[PDB]
């Protein structure tokens, strides 16, 4: 049988700039 | 053997307001 | 045979402050 699921990825980048 | 990891996670949510 | 990919990563962190 296949092997299992790798890990999971990476955390995504920062969100955006708040607003002024 | 195991996968590999899986991909990025999405970009975070917007800072708050400025002063 | 190898496993699949794994699931994604979280979200990123908040983004920065906006300006004055």
């Amino acid at each position: 049988p296949p092997g299992p699921p790798g890990p999971p990825g990476p955390p995504g980048p920062p969100g955006p700039p708040g607003p002024p």
